[PDB]
Order: structure tokens, then C-alpha cells, then sequence
């Protein structure tokens, strides 16, 4: 017998040893006599409409596909739990943190970003690391990435950015001109691009990478005080990356390497886990931070903002039905329980709207009714009703209007969001020149070593070489601004390729 | 205090007297601090995207509506059961009738035909009387009307007919020219038209009308022997209609009369019931039938095909949430368990396709998952998977292909459909010219007395008068063919109106 | 008979000599016979080979789309807008750029609660949405036949609507729901008073006024901004329907409004409205006795006189109601340079809702629908794909911005007007803002003895079916408006009970 | 400069060198002032709903995706024309064949089968070769493959088959057990499986493979005489295949190799073309045929049924916008003009419903309104109306019902389908046991040479080795029935891999 993943059916069959097989039926529960032949008028006669068994089955088959996630299409999933290991109640009143030892069920989905559903796992691309906490105060979705930062600092460019990362609207081909025209034109990307083209650009499976909330968030405590925070979840399996050669080879031998790896890890009991930490920055600290504490292209230096342990994330359960538990899963950053709130980070602010929006499309108006999306650890009650595919009792006959003198659900004052005062004009503040290099310099010079700097360049050049000369120069100019050697080294490599 | 219906909220409140109101939450189950004021910058400042509570509720509100039924849009719903009173196992083997005293849960929806959701109940129009039986062999939908016949005998004319019965494509107004041009051009309608324009055209509520399967179906017993049949469910509350005047008055005073009546009736304990009967024609009789036994414009004279008592239909339960239980309910005539099958009635044949098709549209691909539509008294097991809003376990990790050697669901021979021999050309056989007057003549002369015949002509005249003269002439020519008196009486009336 | 009734006859005549076109499937395949399906033998079963059938049936099975969540019942027409006065000092919007300038428009009138098959002549406010196809993109002025509204915060809308519609269980209209809500939210008094007055049931769409209702902002070439109110008065005059008549018409002709408008236009009696605006400077807004952005308040014409701008003329009926009316979509957010929103919470909420609901009711690419596309402007951006992409998807143009390949460029002059606000970012309760003053002035001055009487009996007529306690809560609110208002009402309730 | 494909944007640019860039607008046509920054209160404040520019663009981005084709998701498209070169009007009256020299615009889409959108092109899997002829009598969709046969012969087994070719429902991976269990259990597949694992299993791009309608169709002439036929379109570029190694390499170096190849060829004037042929069989021959002429697992021996030249298929136009022209395109086998009809081939009979059914799903009710699918060379006139995204004048105020006395479209008597006499029971006849080996043996023995047989076996064993031994045994037994050397060779190889 092979790996647990390939023995799926066998095991399933074996689990129903002394069991009689179920009667094959139509979607309406009507028993089927022969689902192996269609109804024709005579052996060599035409098909009949009366064959509803056929139609019923075919019609469903003709409808099993839904739109894939506009981004992070390709992915994997697992379930497990979150466990509180440390007291951070002085920062957040969130029930999910209330007591050390408290466990909250979680659902996770790892994923690449650019490729569609049939693309490979072992390719350079950041990785999605979404977490769904089913808490008593509703679901908390920490839709993070394997990176603490991102390519841009303003939501309105995301569509374009994604467009540049995807296929040429006409040829339907990946287009390095698109990729680098955008990147060279928008140097804020410089930070994430460096991360991207480094060794961590292609993690060895999902268990060997870190997770981050990336954006700065706000934590409010029982007394109502509030501080800003960052979420970090380090792999307990340790960071491990794939060499470009192996990544390339595997992308050929097993496009689903990531899915397979995870399933077998859990299937054999090697349950992966991550240690959950947070970074805290008081309003006063934020005021004097050397950068914009909400700029997604920046990080909070550990030296200045030490990691504060919070708990453990553990995945011990594989999905039973991928489509139902993984494909259909939906995470909304806007899903925050009392104690956790949003920060003025423009990128975040954007995602606040986008996620429920896209879900209403990809999945449907009542996507939250879907089992894996349902906040089963909370009592959903409100004045919302109906909608396509209303799968529950639709809250029965409870009064559907607020306020009302008939005892329908009431709002609880203690759940009010924290309020801060802001000043200045209401307009479009440009942020294209918000220091696009400083931290990148620190990364290149202080974080990486010679060996790694070499590879990073080789990686950037290997792809960049296919872009037009003028783009190459533009890109290189920005790289030179990060550090002279960074740009020069790349250029040299380009010279050879060209 | 008032009618049970009007006291709806009051009761709900009373039933929950001793308990505390639920906590108002968003869709993701997050508690809400204030759902009465949105978030703004300062008292008179703009709105924030951060106010997801707002967006969450609005977004759902924005999506409450689903496509109303393409026909029979306005209706009422209720629940109860069907009880077998007589043994007809010698004709059918369907579990629904397996033994006297057996009870099967039922769902029923009454409706008009042409009008849209906000139309009145008390208007001349046939009435929908659909029943859903939750059988062990899956669901059985007996989608019937309050008439044993219909206006046309070929499905391909249905869309047209319906169009002629709805609004003018440009003015969006009802159009007597459209209605009568079709009817006058298509005389098969004479029969039903006559029935529609009689006192039965406006039933006093849904409790005082009969129900019919209309089409000729086929029953199969345990020996494999089959026969054709008709279904009839006579009102035990007795036939009762509304006068033209009262209906007109009611349409204005209470457009929802039927809904109110039914709800209250049940709410007060006066559960309505119908005696279920069947007619039976052997294959031999089918050969000697003076007309086409599968012609939806023909009836089986009670004289030669006596009604056979089978059981009772009982509605003892009001819906709890209209949208979820009535609006979303779907009936498919194709849903027939072993022991009950379709006949070659072209109309029925067409219906075998239409319903599940249209349901996949207004409700959705997995419309059968919806609670009210689920065949909860049977275990649904097959090789159908995925699809939008797949609210279930999607049958987990079970093998998804048939055949398979891993224990998945199996076809059951006993459930094989009965088969009839057929020979001939595969083409479009015209039926426009089948008998369109004989049975109509019987109805006019015999089923109706002088008072009724008078009213019928007035009703027709009252409406036909607004059609152009040529149309009037054509239409009068048809009636005259049924009977000189019929044609003349109408013309006499038309002359006066003109 | 009337033009409407002759719709088909005229179509037939319009061709006259012409033979009929060939009947084809959706794929354009000619149909041999569309009156009989394919069976095996005269009395045999139906074949799947009959695709002509399936083709037609399948489409029929999908004819419907969700009716508008509200204002489902309506009527439409088209025409134009003509500038007659120069207000370029207040707005640089191209629609007003010059006296005599004509811009095509699209209008849809509607009721509110009732669904698609409900009657026209019922008490309810009336939607008066206008779509301007300008060179600077479409401008949707989504108005009502009233200057005010029942609430001042958006988060209460879904709730209000619910109360106005059917009970969730019985599916019936519930006066308890209606009044419990109103009685609990007295800010509704103003509009409620308007609703139960003679204007409650206009005599058709041609005899009522149109209002932008909300406070908006105009911006001129110099970058100077002012607040405004859009008003469009019927040139056919205000004409209402007595309850008795409305009732009868609701039975006799549930579509009286649709027929009336159609026949009017079909017979050359093109209806028109005179477009006006009220203006308030930023400083005036500082001293206004109430929140100038409160949707339950009006700007006294006495302190803010109407300034004529142009005319609104409807002279073209729809050719296909579905395609041209049912599918039409108005987005309050559709405002060209020169016209912007004000901080009116309600409006702010609508900015979001309409396009949102539209993607649901019509689809992602609902702007590609003929009646909905800005045909007077050239759409060029980085938006691509999505369901039913009916244009050319902007061909092979670079789909990312910025780009070095000549794709569309933003134009600075289009930047919105920037104001500087302050205060904490939170939910500021507004339930206690003045809820009576203007209402009292409506009852005392806008109305006369007869109107007040009717108003009271109309309210009583409906309010009497609600539970006594709600009746009490309601009357109390009315009494705060005016003692006689409350007293007259209660007296009537007393007889009813 | 590089390959035309990669110079996409630059050429687009240059073609507009002589004109100012268009004004960036909202979807509503409202000019945008700054689409690079969102509106916020202050430099570090939250996002406002007022920013409709952001929402507008974002909302659409959120809806870019639609469901990918349930099968043949990965594909490439091109446009060109069909030109008649010989006369077959004695066989068919179809307008597309009426005269030599007649050209007809065509749309074509190539594809794989099992893989999803982000999958590699150069893989072992059949190839879709669909053609759409925009004819005066409407569109004609000849939805063929690069093979004259298929794995199964009955429609109802299709979903299963596909399911077995795709991912495991739980693990979401490819499953050789699923793949081979089905095939081994259904020996009908032998023939097509043999083709699949032959050298033509991986053609060198789309230009070096053939195309066939596979199904037996029916042709009717101007005299009403009918015959049966097959459609073959041989590549004028010649058969050229890729070795496993290469396909493996390319699938990594360039997953879209197919797309690129096709694009560049057309872009550089090397327009690919195919010679269109037909085989004919008379009704009398249909009776003397050794097998069921309508059996999709059977071919018509060239010797007995010679190829008859008809015309040429030429492709000279690349898509301008892939999504709008390729992703959205739709082919319906049921789209057949007078002169061309369906045969009693079950598989075909099934496809007759599936295609337009699945299109109403992945595209929409009005999917025929999409330009590329619109039958622009014909005048669409009927009684159909409304429906989501009705992008037309909806046939204006024309009478929507048939028949009518108002001059609306009329049916054309000369468009009636040719009728055939049939006789038999309306039932499910089994076909699993028709001949599953003879024609397969011929291919192995007479068509293939030694080294070709060798490779064939190596490819089969190379995949099958990962299935459960018992599956291997059944499979081998099947291959042995075809020929001893076939099974023995494969077993020999299996023994080594194990
Ligand atoms: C009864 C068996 C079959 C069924 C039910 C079936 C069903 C389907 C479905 C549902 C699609 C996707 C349609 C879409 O999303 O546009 C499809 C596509 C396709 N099938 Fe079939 N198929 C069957 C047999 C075949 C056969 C035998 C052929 C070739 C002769 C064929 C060739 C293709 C091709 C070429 C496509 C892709 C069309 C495109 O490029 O858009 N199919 N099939």
C-alpha cells in the first residue's frame, strides 16, 4: 500500500466492510433501476425525454463548476484548532483569548496567488494562509499571507496589479512586460518583490512557511483602551524552501505537491502547528513611528516591537470532501469579533468590502449558510431574511424589523466599536513615494547573506530578462535605489542573458 | 383578539415571554453594539467603509428577491399528510399506497396563473393545486390544477399561450386581443375556456375547489402489470365560488384573500381535506376510447370510468416562514417513485423537462438541498457532486463514479421502469385538428344548466367585447361550432356591448 | 379604443404589405414546424431530438429576473432635458454648460411596497428616477414625489421596508408592523404626514412633483462648492385621486399609471416638468436651525428660493417594456464632475446599495445593457471580463494602470471637491433630532382644514387595525406634533374600535 | 523583437502612436480624477463609501470570473473560414455546402479534457477540436475531437467517466485507481484508450492533429433522401507528435505551449488548414454493418467507406480579447441547419441536451446574445423573450405569441426534419456487451508497427503501475482479449515497475 492519500477509496471501502451498499437514487430520492443505460425507443432508436434519471444526473453534472477565487485560485485545506497559551487580555477582550487553555475550532486554506485551478503548487508566488476561528462571538477571519507585507499600499491598484500578474488579455499568456512594467512603474513593490524572489519564494509545502496578518490591526480591551497590533504565526516545522530546480521538476511531477504533502502529514498524524504571536504598538508609540504604521509595505522592527506569544494553531483534520469544505470556503477580513478591529490601513480598508462582495458572487447571496462558512459556535439572529438558496428556517416568523415591540434580537452596547478622532481633508492622498527603499535595504544588507543575495538576483534576472530593455532599465534603476550592488549585480546577469 | 393571521407577531412574543431576547448579530455571528446609527466622521460627516455592520445588512437586503415563478407566481402554501383509505395495490405498487392507514407527509401550494407576485387572488383564472409527497422512495410531486383539462394539447404552444395570457410586450398591459387571438386561432382551448368562464373560474378560496392531475398517468403493480389513470382530489368542504362582483370587490379589499382564508382556517383548527380518487383505463380500453386518451383537452366520462376512492389529503399546518417554505418550494412532475409513471401525453412529456429546468434557474442548481424541497424520508445517494451552494456533505469521500469496486451506491433492478412498445415515424404529428368540440358540447348542454350557460356567455362576452371585431367573429364562429346557441348568445351580447 | 390597446394592430399596420419573417431557433436555425413536437408515432413519447422545443422551452423557463427589492411596480418613458437658465456659477457639470443644451434622458415612475403585480393607484410615495446620458457619463437623479423621507439613517432602511411589506409568516400586510415601526421611530412623522395627505395617491405619474430629496453639492470651474436641492415641478399640475376613486381604479385598472403615461405620449400630449434648484452656501449650512443633511427636513422656499434651470420632457414610449424598463438601472452614485454627494447619511448609504443590488438583480455587467450604457460617453478603463460580457471587453488594450503602453489616463480636472471634516469616527445617534417642528408647520400651514381632516381619517382608517398600545404610542407622537392632530385621530380610532 | 505573442502590448501601443490616450472612466462613463489613491479622511484615516470610483472598479474586479467549462477547460481559439472544394449536394442540402467556392466564417477552439484552466497543454489527454460555422441558416456547431471515437458508448456513463478522469473528491488529487477501475470495468474504452496511449496521445500543438465529428450524422438532400455520414478534417500540416520527455519538459517550461504556437503561427501568416472529408453509408449499408454504425466506439473502415473530399478549414484570425472571444464561446451539437441532422447515436443524443444546458449555466440564459455566439449571418426571429442580461432590443413590440393574426414570424415547411420509421419498447437496452475488441485488434495489429506497439504499452504500464494490483489484473485481462501480445507486454512491464 502507498501513501494514505492514494488509498482514499480503498480505506473508504474498507470502512464499510460489513455494510450493504446504498440504493442508487435521483436527486429526489427516487430509486434507480439501471443507471448504466439510457432509455431509447428500440435498441437503435433515439433518446427519450422520459428518461429523467439521465437528465437529472446530466443536468447536475452540467452544473458542478462555480467561478474559482479571482486570486488564490489554487489551494489546499485542513481543520484543527486554536489554543490560547498566553494572557493578552490587557490588549484584547476577544472571547477567543479570554483564557489560557481555551480552544477554538479553526479552518484553514493555503494557496498560491496567480495560477488558476489547474496550475502547480511548487511555483514562485506568495502563499495565502487564511484562518477561520469559529468563536462564540462569531467567526473571526484572519486572512493572512506567508509574508508580513505586500506589493502595494493602496487597494485601488490591486485589480491592476493582479491583472499584471495574470494573463495577457489577448494572448492569454503570462506577460513579463506586464509584470515588470507595473513593478518598475510602482516601486513600493520593491519590498515584497525582494521577499518574493528570495529563497522563501517557493516553500517546501505549506507546513514549512510562516503566516502573517500583515496589516496592522487594533485590539481593544474590556476597559475600552486600544492598541495597534500585528499578527504572526511561525511554523513549528521550521522554514524549508525548494530550490528552483526541484520546484520546477515537481511542478511537472506533481502539480499538487502541496495538497498531497498536507493531507499525508495529517493522515499519518504528523499534525503541523504554528505558534501565534502579536506585536503591540500603543497610540503614542504609533505617533512617533519612523514610518507610517499602517503602510502595508513596511514592518515593525522586532528590536523595537518584540513578539508576544499568544497561542497555537493546530491542524489535525483533513477535509472529507474538498469541494464542500475547501473550494466553497470563504474568509472575510471584515469578520471581527468585539476586541479585534480595523486600522486605517488603506489596503485593509479595501479588503473590508471586497471579500463579502466577491463571495456573494463566487458562492452566492447566502454563502454564509454553507456549512463550512456557518458560525456554528454562535447564535445568528438578526433582521436579515430571504435571498437565493435560503438553507435554514430563515429565522422562522420572528419580527423582521428593528426596532420592534415584539421581543426580536437586541443590540448589545458593550459590543460598540472603539472610536478615534482623525484630522485633515477628505480626498485622495497620494502615497506612491512613501519611502520605497529603506526597509528593503535593511533586508538585502542585514537580513540576507552573500549566498542568498546571489540567488535573489539570479532569480529576478531569470524572469526579468524576458521583458523589454526599457523596462529592464527602469526596474534596475529602482533596484539600484535600494542598494548599488543589488542593481548592479542584477544588471550584470541581465547582460549575459541578453 | 383579531384574526389569528393578524395576531402573528403577538403570539410569537407571547411564546417567548419568560425568555431574554437574543443578541443581534451580523451574518458571521458577530454581536452588534448599535444597529440604529451608521459610522461617520463627526455628527455631519461622511460614511465609513469600516461600518461593515451596515454593509453586511444592506448587502443582504439588496439580495432578498429571487425570480418569481414564470407562471403561478402568486400562491399560498400549507402542510399536512395523505392517508390511504382504500387498497389499490392491484393497480400500483408505489409505497405511498402500500397499506390502509399509512400516512405520508405532504406539502401543498395553491396559486393563480397569469398574475405576478403582487396580483390579487380573486380573479378569473385556473388554480394551481400542487402536492409533494415525502415518500420512502423519494419525493412524488403531483403537480395539478383545479381543472381536469387544459387549453392546449401540445407543449410547444405553452410559452405562446402563456405570453398571450400575460402582458403586452410593449405596453406591459394585459391584452384581450392577444388572449382571444390565440384562443380563436387555437380552438382546442374551447373546452377549458368554457370551464374557466363558468362559475368555477373564481373559487371561493382554495378550500372550495377540486384538484386534478389532469394528465393521464400510468400505474404499475408488483406483477409488472400496468394501467393508465387519472387523479382526482375532491374538496370535502364542498364546491364554492365567488360571484363576478364579489371577486372584483375582494380583489380590491384583500388581494390576498386566499392566503388569509387558508392560514386562518388552519390556525383555528378547521383543517381542509380532500378525498383522493383515481380513474382507471386498461390498455384495452385505451384502444377503444373515442378520442385520444392522452389528449389533455379530453376527460374520461365518469359514467364509463367510475371514480375509485384511495385516500384523503389533509392540511393541518401553516408555514412558519413563507419565503423558505412556500416561495422556495419546487414541484417537479418528473418526480414519480416506482409504481407511478408518465404517459405519452405530449403535454406531460414536455412538463417532464420544464420544471426541474426552470427550478435550476429561479432557485438554483442544488435547489433540492433546500429543506422544503429535500426528500427527507429517503436517503439520497448517487454520483452527483458539487454545484453552487452545495449545502450538505456533498456525500463526503464516497467514490464518485459508477461502476466502481469500492462500495458506492448501487442500482436496484426492482425500480426499473415499465416499458410499452411503440412503432411509427419519428416526426411532428399535427394535433391541431383533433376533435375540439364534442366533449365541449356535452359540457355546455349537459354539465351546465340554463343559468350557468347564461353566465358563461356573459363572462365570455364581458371580456371578449374588448377584442377587435375580426377576433370576435373568429371566436364566435368557434363557439357556434360547439353549439349554435352558444355562439349566438355570445354574439347577441357582443352586439349590445358594441 | 386607446393607443395602448391598439399596440399590436399598429405593429401589424406598420408593416402592412410585408410577409412574415422566418421563424428560427435562438441559433438562427429555421423552424419546420413550431406547433407540434416530435414523437415516435401519433400517440408515442417525446424525443430529445426535438431541440426546437427544448430551445424554446428552456428560454421560457428563464424569462424572469428578480423584481426590484422595492419600487417593483413601475412605468417608463424617454425624452430629453433642456437647459433654459445658466447656473454655471454653481456647477461646471456639462449638462448645464449652456442654455439650449439638450441631453437625452430615461425615466421610470414607480410605487414602493407592492410587488410587480400590484396596483398603481395605492397610497405610497412614488419613485421618479431620471437618467441623463451625458458626455461626462450617466447621471442618475433617483428621485421621489416627495422632498423628504421616513428616516434619516440608512441602517434602518431594510427594517423600514420590511415593516412596509408582508409578514414573514403569513405573507400578509401587517398594520402592526407598519405602525409599531413608525410609532417607535417618530422621525417618520414628517413624511408619514405627507403620505397620508392628498399627495399620497397622485392621479397618474404626470400629475406629481419630482424631488432629489437629498442635499447635494455643486462645484463650479473655480473649484467653489455649494449645497443644493433638486426640484422638478409638474407642468401638468398637481392632481390627486380620492381614496374611493383610487380603490376602484386599483380594481378596474391595476396599471392605470402605465396606461395613462403611454397614451399621453402616444397621443402627442408629452408631459414635462420644470427643473429647479435651491442653493445653500457652506456658511448658511452652519446656521441652519437643523441638520441641513437630515432627510426628514426641507429647506424653506422662503429662505431658499427656487432657481429655474431647465425642462424635463418625455416624448417617447418604450418599445419593449422588459428590455427598456424592467432592466433599467439607476445608480445615485452616478454623478459626473460638477455634481457630488453631501454627508447626508441616507444618500451616503444609497451610494453603495444601488449598484450592489443591481449586480444581483441584473448581473455583473448590467452596464452593458443598452438602456443602461453611457452611450454619450466613451467607456475606457481597466475593468474586464465577468458574466455576459457583451461588448468587446476593450479588446487587447493593456489591462493595468499605470502602464507604458498608451492605455486610458486619469484626468485631474475630474478630482472631487475636497472638504476638511472633524470629530470622532463613530455612530452618532440621530433619533433625537427635531422630529416635530417642521411636521407641525406642515399640519398648520401647508394644509388647510379639509386636508387635515382627510389626513386624520386616512391615518385612522389604517391605524385602527393595529393593537391598542401601538395606537397609543402613535397618537402620542402625533400629539407632540399638535394637540388637534392627535385628538382628531384618536377620536376616529375611538369610533372604529 | 521577440515572438509576436510576446510583443502584444508594444504592437498595440505602436498602432496608436498617432493619438492621445483615452480618458479613464468609471463603468458609468464618469471621468476619473485619480485612480491611484482612495479617498480617506486625512493621510492616515479610514476609507469612505463616497469613493465610488474605487468601489466601481473593485466590485467588477470581484466578478471577473465565471465557471470554467465542466470539461475541455484548457484551450485556445482562432478564427477563419470554411471553403467548399467539391460537390456533396447530392448528399446534403445544407447551405454551407450549396456550391463550390462558397466560404463560411468559422470560429474554432482547441483544448484538452481533464485539466482545469491553469493546467498544462502538452499532456496525454484527447484534444477538443470544435468548429462553429456561421451560416445563413443559423450557426452550425460541429463539436469534434482529435479522434474518431470515444471511451464510452452510452451518455449516462459520461459524468462518471469524467469524474474518474478528474480529481478524487476528498484528497482532490488525480487518482489512477479511479481512472483504471472505471476503464477496467468498462471494456468499451479499449479502443479509445489504445488511441490515447499511442503516439498521437500528445500532438505537437494544435496544428499537427486531425479532427473528426466522431459521431455518425444524418445528411438530407433537396429531394428528401437521407444517408448517414462521418466528418473528418485531416491536418494539412501533417501529424506531428511530442515524445513523453518533451511533453513533460514543455508542460513545465510552457504550460500554454499550445496557445502560443497557434497564436504565433497565425500571427506570422502561417495559417493552419485542414482538408474536410466525409464518409457515407446508406440506410441499406447501416443494416449490413458488422457492428452498430451508431456505436461511438466504432469507426468505418476506409476501404469499405472511402473518404469523400468536401472543403477546407482555414484559420487566419487570432482573438482580440481571449475572454470575450474564446472563454465565452459556446458550441452546441444540437445546432444543426437543414440538410444535417442527428443519428440514433446515444452519445450524440445525450450531447443534444447537455451543451445548451451547461451554457445556460456557465454563461447565462441569454448566452446566445454574446457576439461570438450570435448567429450574425442569420436573422433571428421567434417568440422567445426576456431573460437575464437581455442585451438586445428583445424583438421590440412584436407579437410574442404563435400563432397570431398580426404578422409575426412564420414557420418554414421546408425546414422539417427528415423522418425515420422506428419500432420497439421504450426501455434501457444494454450496450456494455457489444464488440469491445475487434476494431481494437485491427488497430494494434494492422495500424501500428512494432516500436509503436512498444511505446503504446510503455505508456499504459507507466500510468497503470500506480493502481491497485487487482485493477491491473482486470485491465490486463481486457487487453489480452484484444491480443495476447498486448496484455503480455503490459503485464511484463507491470512486473518490473512492481
Ligand atoms: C455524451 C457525452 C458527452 C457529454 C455529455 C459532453 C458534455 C460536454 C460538456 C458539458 C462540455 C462543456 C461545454 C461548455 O462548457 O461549453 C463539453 C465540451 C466539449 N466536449 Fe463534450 N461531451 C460529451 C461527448 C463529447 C464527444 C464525443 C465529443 C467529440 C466528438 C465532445 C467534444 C467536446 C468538446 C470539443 C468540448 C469543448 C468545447 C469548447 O471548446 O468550448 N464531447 N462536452
Amino acid at each position: 500500500s502507498r501513501d494514505p492519500a492514494s488509498d482514499q477509496m480503498q480505506h473508504w471501502k474498507e470502512q464499510r466492510a460489513a455494510q450493504k451498499a446504498d440504493v442508487l437514487t435521483t436527486g429526489a430520492g427516487n430509486p434507480v433501476g439501471d443507471k448504466l443505460n439510457v432509455i431509447t425507443v428500440g435498441p437503435r432508436g433515439p433518446l427519450l425525454v422520459q428518461d429523467v434519471v439521465f437528465t437529472d444526473e446530466m443536468a447536475h453534472f452540467d452544473r458542478e463548476r462555480i467561478p474559482e477565487r479571482v486570486v488564490h485560485a489554487k489551494g489546499a485545506g485542513a481543520f484543527g484548532y486554536f489554543e490560547v497559551t498566553h494572557d493578552i487580555t490587557k490588549y484584547s477582550k476577544a472571547k477567543v483569548f479570554e483564557h489560557i487553555g481555551k480552544k477554538t475550532p479553526i479552518a484553514v486554506r493555503f494557496s498560491t496567488v496567480a495560477g488558476e485551478s489547474g496550475s502547480a503548487d511548487t511555483v514562485r508566488d506568495p502563499r495565502g494562509f487564511a484562518v477561520k476561528f469559529y468563536t462564540e462571538d462569531g467567526n473571526w477571519d484572519l486572512v493572512g499571507n506567508n509574508t508580513p507585507i505586500f506589493f502595494i499600499r493602496d487597494p485601488i491598484l490591486f485589480p491592476s496589479f493582479i491583472h499584471s500578474q495574470k494573463r495577457n488579455p489577448q494572448t492569454h499568456l503570462k506577460d513579463p512586460d506586464m509584470v515588470w512594467d507595473f513593478w518598475s512603474l510602482r516601486p513600493e513593490s520593491l519590498h515584497q518583490v525582494s521577499f518574493l524572489f528570495s529563497d522563501r519564494g517557493i516553500p517546501d509545502g505549506h507546513r514549512h512557511m510562516n503566516g502573517y496578518g500583515s496589516h496592522t490591526f487594533k485590539l481593544v480591551n474590556a476597559n475600552g483602551e486600544a492598541v495597534y497590533c500585528k499578527f504572526h504565526y511561525k511554523t513549528d516545522q521550521g522554514i524549508k524552501n525548494l530550490s528552483v530546480e526541484d520546484a520546477a521538476r515537481l511542478s511537472q511531477e506533481d502539480p499538487d505537491y502541496g495538497i498531497r504533502d498536507l493531507f499525508n502529514a495529517i493522515a499519518t498524524g504528523k499534525y503541523p502547528s504554528w505558534t501565534f504571536y502579536i506585536q503591540v504598538m500603543t497610540f503614542n508609540q504609533a505617533e512617533t513611528f519612523p514610518f507610517n504604521p499602517f503602510d502595508l509595505t513596511k514592518v515593525w522592527p522586532h528590536k523595537d516591537y518584540p513578539l508576544i506569544p499568544v497561542g497555537k494553531l493546530v491542524l489535525n483534520r483533513n477535509p472529507v470532501n474538498y469541494f464542500a469544505e475547501v473550494e466553497q470556503i470563504a474568509f472575510d477580513p471584515s469578520n471581527m469579533p468585539p476586541g479585534i478591529e480595523a486600522s486605517p490601513d488603506k489596503m485593509l480598508q479595501g479588503r473590508l468590502f471586497a471579500y463579502p462582495d466577491t463571495h456573494r458572487h463566487r458562492l452566492g447571496p447566502n454563502y454564509l449558510h454553507i456549512p463550512v462558512n456557518c458560525p456554528y459556535r454562535a447564535r445568528v439572529a438578526n433582521y436579515q431574511r430571504d435571498g437565493p438558496m435560503c438553507m435554514q428556517d430563515n429565522q422562522g416568523g420572528a419580527p423582521n424589523y428593528y426596532p420592534n415591540s415584539f421581543g426580536a434580537p437586541e443590540q448589545q452596547p458593550s459590543a460598540l466599536e472603539h472610536s478615534i478622532q482623525y484630522s485633515g481633508e477628505v480626498r485622495r492622498f497620494n502615497t506612491a513615494n512613501d519611502d520605497n527603499v529603506t526597509q528593503v535595504r535593511a533586508f538585502y544588507v542585514n537580513v540576507l547573506n552573500e549566498e542568498q543575495r546571489k540567488r535573489l538576483c539570479e532569480n529576478i534576472a531569470g524572469h526579468l530578462k524576458d521583458a523589454q530593455i526599457f523596462i529592464q532599465k527602469k526596474a534596475v534603476k529602482n533596484f539600484t535605489e535600494v542598494h548599488p550592488d543589488y542593481g548592479s549585480h542584477i544588471q550584470a546577469l541581465l547582460d549575459k542573458y541578453n
